[PDB]
């Protein structure tokens, strides 16, 4: 049914939200870990392009909520 | 038509993952060229904030069955 | 209604590939660190698995042009 297509969606998207989730904190505990390594070699982040910056896109307010009214929309 | 809908959001769900999995994979070999890094100063993985750790979200499972289901769903 | 769920979904989307795309750049900005130090250490970027290639899974065009189409098909 539509619900069925509906639902599968969210399912699907919780689990890949989760992972992006995931891979961001990760991407910026490397890049921390670099951060010290350049510092270990007299250099400062900004010798190395974006090493200075751990705001990336982080539109992760957004998104929940708009996840939470998809499903709450879809799910009832 | 909503087949319309259905399957142009499968196509993209379809890009989508196989672009998070590329990044997954290629943020593990970032970490495993930090942890060699590190080992060259003379410093564990424990020595920086997740460091030794290789197990991240990584719902791939979960989120390729539905993937499927939601196609054979979708377009049959 | 079905625009709604439709509507959640592409404004959901939206949010998701910005955010991949911001992860995807941060990532080969962290392995551009890394294969300078490597290089501090006199190593080439063969001395360590992936940390010569920038050329990630990289479906960006492929996404935002069915990204459009969905859009363009689910609001109008
Ligand atoms: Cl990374």
């Amino acid at each position: 049914y539509f619900q069925g297509t509906a639902n599968l969606t969210t399912s699907l998207l919780g689990d890949l939200l989760d992972d992006v989730t995931s891979i961001r904190h990760a991407v910026l505990q490397n890049r921390a870990a670099i951060d010290f390594l350049l510092l270990a070699h007299g250099h400062g982040c900004e010798d190395v392009a974006g090493m200075c910056s751990f705001n990336l896109s982080d539109q992760s307010e957004s998104i929940q909520k708009k996840f939470q009214l998809m499903k709450e929309h879809v799910n009832k």
